[PDB]
């Protein structure tokens, strides 16, 4: 399965999957890297990868729809089967979500339904649970309530931050994410027909 990887920072999930997909038994290749910012180190570390680049700033364009529809473009150049959000922090417009129902992947770093939204730590810190986590799954049209395909509990620590819990959990993001990635490129899980998630 040829893979896009979108990234709007440091693309530490990004390196997990490129060492992955570098396996020999890895399903998935990465063919692209998008970023919707510019000088963001995940771009470099694509660089580095040898994978191709390149940066959508969602500020040129006027609504989301042109600004996805410009994604959408490069992913059709790259003939890509598989979309990563790999810390990709823009949402994404009901057609493109449509489109790639089933083939486009999130991690989040809660376990959903707990803690939905961009600041899932601070949420997860506020209001005192011992256990937190991580959550890869299907993008849906409503945000971080697409179907499940893996998740790992990490506990949090007395005295945690968004520093340090956010630290522990990026190490199961980078075990998860890269399995959740080979369950899909090898057609082991899939979106059903009956909407939840399929397994074979
Ligand atoms: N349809 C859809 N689009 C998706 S996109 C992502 C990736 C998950 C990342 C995010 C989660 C919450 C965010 C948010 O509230 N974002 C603001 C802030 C903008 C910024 O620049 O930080 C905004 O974009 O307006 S972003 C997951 C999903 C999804 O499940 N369903
Ligand atoms: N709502 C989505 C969200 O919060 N995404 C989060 O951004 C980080 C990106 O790290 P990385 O750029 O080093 O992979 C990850 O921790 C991921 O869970
Ligand atoms: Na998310």
């Amino acid at each position: 399965a040829r893979v896009a990887v979108l990234i709007s920072g440091t693309g530490s999930n990004l390196q997990a999957l490129i060492d992955s997909t570098r396996e020999p038994n890895s399903s998935a290749q990465i063919d692209i890297v998008i970023s919707n910012k510019a000088a963001v180190a995940g771009l470099d570390k694509a660089e580095r990868a040898g994978i191709p680049t390149r940066v959508i700033n969602h500020k040129l364009y006027k609504n989301r729809v042109e600004f996805d529809s410009a994604i959408d473009l490069v992913l059709e150049e790259f003939s890509i089967d598989i979309v990563c959000l790999a810390g990709f922090m823009r949402i994404l417009s009901g057609p493109f979500v449509q489109k790639w129902n089933g083939k486009m992947l999130n991690i989040h770093p809660s376990l959903l339904p707990s803690f939905k939204g961009s600041n899932a730590h601070e949420q997860a810190l506020e209001t005192g649970v011992t256990v937190t986590g991580c959550t890869v799954h299907f993008v849906a049209e409503d945000v971080d309530a697409g179907q499940i395909i893996l998740q790992e509990a990490v506990p949090v620590k007395r005295g945690d931050t968004v520093a340090t819990l956010s630290e522990r959990v990026k190490l199961a993001e980078h075990k998860i994410f890269p399995a959740a990635l080979q369950l899909v490129a090898s057609g082991t899980v899939q979106l059903g027909e009956n909407g939840k998630i399929c397994w074979v």
